């Protein structure tokens, strides 16, 4: 009795089997009891909702069922902290992992309903501002399609990346009011909101340490379900949001504001340090919230053990105060001994590096950690002479080896190189593809792969195939599948499989046809949601990727420009026709990034307009593009362009993308690039221009792009172009800080890979100029993309740097 | 087909029929996919929650069916604008009026739980300050209850009133976080967000009248069911929510908080006036989104019908910017004539006074009307110089009039008086009381009840019998229900056939019964909750409203150090036993109520730990007095306290709570204290003191609070004692305000009123000394307490105001 009586509440049943008598039945029940609303008011978005919560339903026994495992069977988990989860939308994606997306299309179809139309009412969740961001979420699916006990830990912020607009031909930015009609898929929980400590000052008493007088700010969680392709497992990725705990009365409490503004924007940078303490505020925030959930659960089913029950992975030095914090915590609070406490945190973390650029790396001034966290720079000063300690007896004598070493930077403004104490900290650090770990080896971290070579290590980035490839090109899905199977799906070396029909004429046949469904299927949406009209029987040139000099969309547009200038001086000579799109957001402080933005809608303003250009070439600048607007244009793009200056980009994700949906690659041998034409064969790509030892060569002697310009009579009519105000008649000298920079200040060598660019393209046309070839070699490329799938990834994260083994056995 | 195939998507079949079985299984569904939990993890809280939702549910189908209702036979719409709604809690009000208590008590019960323990921890929707917050809410619940085709239209504010803290024995106030973990009976409604301009200028166009260059803020409604007593009738609360339309980048994103900030808190003013710009945007923001949503019903099944269709009932003067924007919308938006829009604002307009204090009334500048609303400030303008052309016309020659009857106010600051504006543009005035409408009509109305007499009215307040009897006294609402059925919950005046008991020994008993299990639970839960010791057996002695000067917590204070001086003096003789109880909030600035606040419990320190008062007298103040505690405290009580100077409160409703829940009354001839003990007969109450013509006797000649200290001992002995440090002896001078106050500016007479309060206090006593006929004595009241349900004023309002005719006949 009594507490025997509880057993009656239980998951037990829910909506019955997964089927569209049930669906319809349930999708009804939300429209009205869970949206109270009734068919004769219900709005569009209502539906959704009402769809939403239908499937979320599913989530709930398998979610519960889940966590329950993890306690019962307490394996080791995994902890991803990252200041970003690129999400992009739920639904569909929750539809397809649970097997449950042609019963909810027949059931919304039943009742009158659209669910391609629903879907598209979802927003993005984009808590992110790129490939790092998008990263942690194709990370996040791995984790859980590989039956990992891993917990992804963010913030939740009230606005993500900010909406582009264009206006002018110039980015406008938007807040991205994404919570605006409540996320669904979301589900706080209160009872774990933690307090997180900030300034105040540290006294020194008998025992210790003691951090007192602090400002004290809440946080609360919110958890959204991540389930893993039909295994039955759903894990969770947490996100915490700022609570204030609890000039007179109404001042004060409009003030709460202040502490629960942490949360309240992501920091819309890519590629790019911006040292503001409301960033530092909220680096800490997620970190010191994340490290106590995790010690709670620890000591829920001493310390010694810590290790081998977690994994604490760092998406780049954003939450490196994980290990001043773990220190801080174990020596103040628990009382361990300083050395048993640093061999627990560098067993428990590990550090991943994403660039190689200066401007990108974090350094923070200790005049801003010793105000805000003040006892997390005694902790790193205390790490940092411990750790020059042994350096000095490594290296003897070797005094400039210490200072290139020290976690501390002095100068003018002595700051903190957090790349150096996460290394310092982790018992593995980690580069993202082949080429980056190993100039990771051989510049920036040579010193600390001299001291320690043991902890360097490389994971090559990967993408998932459910989001990027089964849900985003059903198409080129089916197709594969009705030749191989299913299998790929979590397994995508098997589309290797594909090899053997290199040669078939209907495969031949198929592929293309997919291709231009959804080159059809895009250029539809553009017309419909923008007006802009593209030729579908044109070759789609696609370059999306946040705007950076780095990237090159410059190069980009100089080769647009040059299409031009060419077909205007031989009017009547034939040229596969192009629609040359490029697109992606700038950072609002990155005047040259906004810059070009401005050049590609300008030039667009000329070529889109000539007459005797007509249907040739069409360059469009596609706004806002997101994870779901990359879904859509990705299954559409011919040709992939991945430009960026050799050594510069440390490996990509959105060229995997483009290989796995049947776009051929045109790039330079940098990041992920090299091994993808590796997988494929140089012969299957377009790989062009300067290679890194080509950029340093360049470098040892110097960079003099005014050799190139007088040796270049295209490339000089182009600038003078730009120059004199013929994209920019009204304003003739609206685009000086453009050319000044590339005759000048370029750092990426634009003007040293024009020629070999442009002559590589010319292959590219020549190539589509014969379907039959074009498409045989997009099969090559598909067939090898395998070892780009965020599974093979993980698995290696896990075997080589987490110590668990990957597992696809379902859960019941 | 198609469009047929959503005549599925039905409210149709909902959990069932109401009962245990049904209500368990929703229960539990709930539990686990709307908390997203498990028995094994749920909180206390969630299952708060999970028991709240499968509750709402059964409010739903109702809900849905009575707007249709509405819209299908298109009834006068009443809206009942104002800036608090006190809701209190909504859980068991909900059961209580759907009659699913017992069925949710026993589903609780066989799933293990204990549904008080549950109801314990949804806090109170605390929008109101007090007596005219309370109103709207009984409003709401007796309008629901009639019928009516009523709307109540307020903000949403994020913190309502503040939770009072008692440190030190000083108030300190408390953000109340009331929607902290989500709020289970609103229902956002994105689709009728609205928007409202600020600032801007005006322009003159050929046309008329253009507001231009204003800042924009949207208004989003959330939907809260009212549900009448067992009639299946639900009308709608809808409460606006500020929303930011869509230095840098960051700093804008963050910004938007101060847009938002309008519906933040609840200004914590109760009967002051204070003239702060972010209160008058309150009020214009809650005025011209209800306004708008008003108007797009109306054009929804020209504006001559409009008076016919609408109603709009202002709350105070609060919301009387709804009288210039009607104009403005009719004027410049629906450019009608000036006089046919004048016309159709008054027959639509009606406004309650609900004070008489000078400081409690609002005159805002016409500075801040100027910058913050330009175009108000100029039609405001425009409706007082064509009424001042009408009092001039029928009252030739009256230059003094004129100016008084004014809507503005000359002096320094020049001032609008809202009150004027509000009866110009209303067909009808009212006062709350019978005592209070007269005074209306002959002091500060008088010259506008002498120039339009039949719009001045009466409307004496009410409470409802459901919240404040049926819900917060079980055991009364039962034994009252054994002799004469339950039809009295709709029609209270059937309590007089207990008239037909008041000799009946089995009633007598029952009554005396009930009343002392109350006191015996409140004691329980005052012990349990903030181990405060009160002894059962004493006479409940309670005053329990805001802290005010007018209110005079202050004349209870002397008696009680009276009743212990008296003990101290005579320590042998018998008194009886007395707890006497004084809680209420005083508002953050208002030095003299915070004052009072610290004496009560400065005399409570000395007065609880004297051995040789013992058990005899014991003094308490009961921290943060809101809704919630006022259903606690209330059927507790004995002796209900409404001693504010004769003529200041205005009606007072506490007084009918008390009255209805078997409490004695001891009070002066104000407010509604008259009519209460003209229907119980005056030899059933204990009215003492000044009359209105007493006060009004003592102002023409002076009062001087010497004269009544120079003759009175024992109240000499008093202020001694204040003054000495008797209760403050550590701090000697620390009532030094309080004794200044009363012995040389005290407005409110209280040296005046003590002879004849303690005389009255002494005869309270000898009647407690005879339970048999104290308790018989009670029963004359309870049974004629009829008069002063909220049902009866509504009806009133309905047919002298609005023109539309209550009914209880139920909906299927
Ligand atoms: C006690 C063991 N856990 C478990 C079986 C959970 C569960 O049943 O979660 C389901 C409702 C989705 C879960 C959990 C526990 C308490 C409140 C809320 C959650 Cl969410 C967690 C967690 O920290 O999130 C667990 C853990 O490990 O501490
Ligand atoms: C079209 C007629 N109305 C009606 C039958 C309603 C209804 O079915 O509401 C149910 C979901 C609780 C209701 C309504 C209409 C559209 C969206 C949301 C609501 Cl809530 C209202 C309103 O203004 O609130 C109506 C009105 O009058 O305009
Ligand atoms: C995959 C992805 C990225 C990363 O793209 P790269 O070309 O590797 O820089 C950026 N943004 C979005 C929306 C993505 O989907
Ligand atoms: C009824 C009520 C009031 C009004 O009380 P009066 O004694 O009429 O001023 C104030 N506060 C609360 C919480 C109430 O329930
Ligand atoms: O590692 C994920 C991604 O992180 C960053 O955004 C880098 O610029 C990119 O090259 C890398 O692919
Ligand atoms: O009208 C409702 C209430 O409004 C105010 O709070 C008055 O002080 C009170 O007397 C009246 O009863």
């Amino acid at each position: 009795s009594d507490q025997e009586k509880r057993k009656q509440i239980s998951v037990r049943g829910l909506a019955g089997v997964e089927n569209v008598t049930e669906l319809k039945k349930n999708f009804n029940r939300h429209l009205h009891f869970t949206l109270v609303k009734d068919r004769n008011v219900a709005t569009p978005r209502d539906y959704y909702f009402a769809l939403a919560h239908t499937v979320r339903d599913h989530l709930v026994g398998r979610w519960i069922r889940t966590q329950q495992h993890y306690y019962e069977k307490d394996p080791k988990r995994i902890y991803y902290l990252s200041l970003e989860f690129y999400m992009g939308r739920t639904l569909q994606n929750t539809m397809v992992n649970l097997a449950l997306e042609n019963a909810c299309d027949e059931a919304t179809y039943q009742l009158g309903l659209d669910m391609e139309e629903l879907e598209e009412i979802e927003e993005d969740a984009g808590l992110g501002n790129g490939g790092l961001g998008r990263l942690a979420a194709c990370f996040l699916d791995s984790m859980a399609t590989l039956g990992l006990a891993a917990y992804g830990y963010g913030i939740r912020y009230e606005f993500g990346i900010f909406n582009q607009k264009i206006c002018g031909g110039w980015q406008m930015e938007e807040a991205d009011d994404w919570l605006r009609y409540g996320n669904p898929w979301e589900k706080a929980r209160p009872e774990f909101t933690l307090p997180v400590h900030f300034y105040g000052r540290v006294e020194h008493t008998s025992q210790g340490a003691k951090w007192v007088d602090t400002q004290v700010v809440l946080a609360m969680p919110y958890d959204t379900p991540v389930p893993g392709y039909r295994n039955n497992v759903v894990n969770t990725m947490r996100l915490w949001s700022a609570k204030a705990p609890n000039g007179g009365y109404i001042q004060a409490v409009l003030d709460r504001n202040l502490a629960e503004n942490i949360s309240r924007v992501l920091y819309p940078n890519d590629n790019f340090f911006e040292g503001k303490e409301l960033r530092l505020k909220q680096e800490y925030f997620v970190v010191a919230a994340t490290l106590q959930d995790i010690i709670r659960r620890f000591k829920s089913s001493n310390f010694d053990a810590f290790p081998d029950k977690v994994a604490i992975q760092l998406n780049d030095t954003h939450p490196s105060l994980a290990i001043p914090e773990l220190m801080r915590v174990l020596v103040d609070l628990e009382r361990l001994d300083w050395d048993k406490a640093w061999e627990v945190t560098v067993k428990t973390c590990a550090y991943t590096n994403h660039t190689v650029l200066p401007e990108a790396l974090e350094r923070w001034p200790v005049h801003l950690l010793e105000t805000l966290l003040p006892r997390h720079l005694q902790i790193i000063y205390e790490i940092n002479q411990r750790f020059l300690n042994r350096v000095a007896a490594a290296f003897p004598g070797d005094v400039d080896r210490l200072r290139r070493m020290s976690l501390v930077e002095e100068g003018a403004v002595k700051r903190i190189n957090m790349a150096h104490l996460c290394i310092a900290g982790s018992h593995a650090v980690n580069g993202v593809a082949r080429i980056h770990s190993e100039i990771l080896k051989k510049t920036i971290f040579k010193d600390f792969y001299e001291l320690e070579p043991h902890k360097f290590q490389n994971k090559t980035n990967g993408i998932t195939p459910r989001r990027w490839l089964v849900l985003c090109n059903p198409g080129l899905a089916e197709i594969i599948a009705e030749r191989i199977g299913e299998e790929y799906i979590s397994d995508l070396d098997q589309l290797r499989k594909l090899l053997s029909y290199v040669d078939d004429e209907a495969f031949i046949r198929d592929v293309a046809k997919v291709k231009q469904e959804n080159k059809l299927k895009f250029a539809a949406y553009l017309e419909r949601e923008y007006k802009v009209h593209i030729n579908p029987n044109s070759l789609f040139d696609v370059q999306v990727k946040r705007i950076h000099e780095y990237k090159r969309q410059l190069l980009n547009c100089l080769h647009v420009i040059t299409l031009y200038n060419r077909i205007k001086k031989e009017p009547n000579k034939f040229v596969v026709p192009r629609t040359v799109m490029i697109g992606g957001k700038a950072a609002p402080g990155y005047h040259m990034a906004k810059m070009i933005i401005k050049l590609i809608t300008a030039i667009g303003d000329v070529v889109n307009h000539d007459p005797v250009v007509g249907d040739r070439l069409r360059v469009i600048f596609l706004e806002n593009y997101r994870v779901s607007l990359a879904e859509k244009v990705i299954p559409a793009a011919d040709l992939s362009e991945q430009i960026s200056t050799a050594g510069t980009e440390a490996s990509g994700t959105g060229n995997m993308k483009f290989m796995l949906n049947g776009a051929l690659t045109i790039g330079t041998m940098d990041g992920a690039n090299v091994e993808m034409a590796e997988e494929a064969g140089e012969e299957n790509f377009f790989i062009f221009g300067m290679r890194v030892e080509d950029v340093d060569r360049l470098d040892q002697r110097g960079y003099n792009a005014q050799e190139y310009y007088d040796r270049i009579p295209e490339l000089r009519q182009i600038i003078e172009q730009l120059s004199s105000g013929f994209f920019s008649p009204k304003q003739p000298d609206l685009f000086k800080d453009i050319v000044n920079m590339l005759m000048h200040h370029d750092r990426f060598k634009v003007f040293a890979d024009y020629e070999e660019y442009v002559k590589c393209q010319e292959r590219v046309s020549a190539l589509y100029k014969n379907p039959r070839e074009w498409t045989r070699m997009v099969i090559r490329n598909i067939a090898t993309s395998g070892k780009f799938s965020s599974d093979r990834t993980i698995a290696q994260y896990a075997r080589e740097i987490w110590g668990v083994e990957p597992s696809r056995q379902r859960l019941p």
